[PDB]
């Protein structure tokens, strides 16, 4: 998959945590965001097409899917535990961070 693929597999699970009605739910698409990041982080998004794949750009890009996999990796926690209302604020969490890589990449 590309990055717009990844992207989309990223919102629409957002989505289904949202929408989940146990943990198990929520633990189902926060595997699927996880498969998702590590994908798009070996990406290049086309804002930085003609930037080194060295670039402090680039390192930074590959940086905010590290983050949002170690909150997806919290939430998951939360899910495995059963706790699907914590988990599911956990994984409102990644909004912002979300919001960050697209302020500066998208
Ligand atoms: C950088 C570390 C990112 C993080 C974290 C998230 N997104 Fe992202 N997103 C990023 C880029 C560079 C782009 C442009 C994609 C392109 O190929 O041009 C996007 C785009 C999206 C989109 C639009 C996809 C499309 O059809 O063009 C969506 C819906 C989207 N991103 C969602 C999303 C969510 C829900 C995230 C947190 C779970 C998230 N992104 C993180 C870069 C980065
Ligand atoms: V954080």
């Amino acid at each position: 998959a590309d990055l717009e693929d990844n992207m989309e597999t990223l919102n629409d699970n957002l989505k289904v945590i949202e929408k989940a009605d146990n943990a198990a739910q929520v633990k189902d698409a926060l595997t699927k965001m996880r498969a998702a990041a590590l994908d798009a982080q070996k990406a290049t998004p086309p804002k930085l097409e003609d930037k080194s794949p060295d670039s402090p750009e680039m390192w930074d890009f590959r940086h905010g899917f590290d983050h949002l996999v170690y909150h997806i990796d919290d939430a998951l926690k939360l899910a495995n535990e059963g706790k699907v209302k914590e988990a599911q604020a956990a994984a409102e969490q990644l909004k912002c961070h979300c919001n960050a890589c697209h302020q500066k990449y998208r």
